[PDB]
């Protein structure tokens, strides 16, 4: 059949694209912008990506129905059309890994957190991030190419001009620079990468989250063995213990009064006063009722919203790579087997636009989990 059907759907596929991508992302911005509770460094690399996401919309993807004509031009535009999108991706890559990053020191090194990681620093980062992915992603037009060994016969059939050639993805772009430098190197590695920090904000994360239960195991369980106590002695271990774990716990008011409480309660069974250290004791559940087990439960759930705010980026990261894969592995085969017949055509249609489709997808998921974001989309789509 005549190209120009197949090549209808895809193209009306590649602008419905486009819309989204456009509408979704700007939509983020707008959030952003708009609502200071938004306005945090995590969220300046959520920006970031959202531009990213925009500009395939604008550029990536007008780019990509043009590099489907097989247009005649220079080979080095050629290239440009054809890398701009790499230069996206990569992009894409920094902004997640540096989210993964962001979530890792808040969990990690919470009190430190906001003292090494500002607005400022972040926008350098940034700035720093997109500077290297136009020369990650325009690597090829630094001499990585095919230019010097145009296909003659091709731009001769189609009646390009002289120092033109057929401008095709596979005939400029050499697939030793896509799979093993792009994809292996600067897509493959990163994400890895990204999945150890992931797992170790999980584990950090329950680990944090059982530590807060047995120091509230270790005082109700040593108040029981001071209950049950024939001695002095016995009374004066289990305070001891407890004495620790406050200050490990509290490392206000309510954690002063419950140390000061241990210190009586150890001061009177130091004295030989059994019956009078276990009623002082007796005190401490009063200060646990009402002070520490609501620090607690607001360490809790602290965690909790620190857990939830990582399963949502991690999210995000699994999916670009779930968009991205099918077109990577498509570049493998075609690379590695010279054997194998080249996948149909609409299998490379339908892994570009599935690639594209990430940068629809974002809006959804913040909209989705994060109820902050969720909100002011409303208020904006609203007024
Ligand atoms: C990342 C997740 C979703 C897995 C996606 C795997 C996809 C991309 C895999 C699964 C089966 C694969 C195909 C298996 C067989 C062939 C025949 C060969 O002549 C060309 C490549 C081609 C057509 C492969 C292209 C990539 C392929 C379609
Ligand atoms: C953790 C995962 C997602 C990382 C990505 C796995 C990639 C690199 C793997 C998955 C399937 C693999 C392919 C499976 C089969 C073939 C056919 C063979 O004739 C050449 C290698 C080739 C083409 C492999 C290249 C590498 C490959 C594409
Ligand atoms: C999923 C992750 C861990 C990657 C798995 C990669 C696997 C599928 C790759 C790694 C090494 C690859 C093999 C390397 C060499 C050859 C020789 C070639 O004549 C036929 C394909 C064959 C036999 C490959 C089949 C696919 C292969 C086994
Ligand atoms: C949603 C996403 C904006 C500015 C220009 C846009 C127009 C871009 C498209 C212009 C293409 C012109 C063209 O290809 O002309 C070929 C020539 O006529 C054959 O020889
Ligand atoms: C030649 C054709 C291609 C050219 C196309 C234009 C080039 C677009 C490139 C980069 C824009 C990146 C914008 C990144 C926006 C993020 C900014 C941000 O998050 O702000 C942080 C905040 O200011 C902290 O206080
Ligand atoms: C913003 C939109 C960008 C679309 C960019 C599309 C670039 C269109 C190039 C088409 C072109 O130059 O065709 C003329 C001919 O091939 C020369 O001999
Ligand atoms: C980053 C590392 C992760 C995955 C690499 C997977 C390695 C895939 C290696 C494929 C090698 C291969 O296919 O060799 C066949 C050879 O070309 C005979 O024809
Ligand atoms: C089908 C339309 C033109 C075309 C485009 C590309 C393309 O954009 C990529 C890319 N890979 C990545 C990781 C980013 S972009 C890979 O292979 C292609 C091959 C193509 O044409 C073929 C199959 O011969
Ligand atoms: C997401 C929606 C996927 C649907 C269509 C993607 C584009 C498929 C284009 C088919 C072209 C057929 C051909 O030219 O051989
Ligand atoms: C296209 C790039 C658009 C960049 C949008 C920046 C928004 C500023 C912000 O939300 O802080
Ligand atoms: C919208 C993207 C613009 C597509 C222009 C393709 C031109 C190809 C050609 O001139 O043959
Ligand atoms: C709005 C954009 C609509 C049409 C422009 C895209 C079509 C450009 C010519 C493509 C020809 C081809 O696919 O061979
Ligand atoms: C904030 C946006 C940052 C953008 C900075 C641009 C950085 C450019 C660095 C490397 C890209 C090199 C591409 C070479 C283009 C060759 C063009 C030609 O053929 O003349
Ligand atoms: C750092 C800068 C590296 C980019 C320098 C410009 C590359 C131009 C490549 C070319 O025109 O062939
Ligand atoms: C590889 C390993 C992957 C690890 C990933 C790491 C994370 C874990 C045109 C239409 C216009 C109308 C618009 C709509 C109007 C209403
Ligand atoms: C719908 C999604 C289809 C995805 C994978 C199916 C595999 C397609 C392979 C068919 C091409 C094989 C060939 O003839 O070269
Ligand atoms: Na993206």
């Amino acid at each position: 059949a005549p190209p120009i059907m197949g090549s209808s759907v895809y193209i009306t596929v590649e602008l419905a694209i486009a819309v989204l991508a456009i509408l979704g992302n700007v939509l983020v911005c707008w959030a952003v912008w708009l609502n200071s509770n938004l306005q945090n460094v995590t969220n300046y690399f959520v920006v970031s990506l959202a531009a990213a996401d925009i500009l395939v919309g604008v550029l990536a993807i007008p780019f990509a129905i043009t590099i489907s004509t097989g247009f005649c031009a220079a080979c080095h535009g050629c290239l440009f059309i054809a890398c701009f999108v790499l230069v996206l991706a990569q992009s894409s890559i920094f902004s997640l890994l540096a989210i993964a990053i962001d979530r890792y020191i808040a969990i990690a090194i919470p009190l430190r957190y906001n003292g090494l990681v500002t607005g400022t620093r972040a926008a350098g980062i940034i700035a720093i991030c997109w500077v290297l992915s136009f020369a990650i992603g325009l690597t090829p037009m630094l001499g990585w190419n095919n230019c010097g060994q145009p296909k003659e016969g091709k731009a001769h059939s189609q009646g390009c001009g002289e120092g033109q050639v057929a401008c095709l993805f596979e005939d400029v772009v050499p697939m030793n620079y896509m799979v093993y430098f792009n994809f292996f190197a600067c897509v493959l590695v990163p994400l890895l990468l990204m999945l150890g920090v992931y797992l170790r904000i999980f584990a950090a994360a329950r680990r944090q989250l059982a530590d807060l239960e047995d120091n509230w195991e270790t005082l109700n369980d040593n108040l029981k063995v001071i209950e049950k106590a024939d001695n002095a002695a016995q009374v004066k271990d289990a305070l001891t213990k407890m004495r620790a774990a406050a200050l490990d716990a509290q490392k206000r008011h309510g954690f002063d009064i419950l140390v000061g409480q241990i210190d009586d309660a150890l001061k009177l069974a130091n004295e030989g006063k059994v019956k009078e250290a276990q009623a002082a004791a007796e005190q401490l559940k009063t200060t646990r009722n009402a002070y520490i087990q609501k620090y607690l439960e607001r360490a809790r759930s602290t965690l909790q919203k620190e857990v939830h705010a990582a399963k949502s980026a991690a999210i995000i990261a699994g999916l670009f790579a779930l968009c991205w894969l099918p077109l990577h592995i498509i570049n493998c085969f075609t690379f590695f087997c010279p054997d194998c017949s080249h996948a149909p055509l609409w299998l490379m249609y339908l892994a570009i636009v599935l690639a594209h489709t990430n940068s629809v997808v974002n809006p959804f998921i913040y909209a989705y989990r994060i109820r902050e974001f969720r909100q002011t989309f409303r208020k904006i789509i609203r007024s």
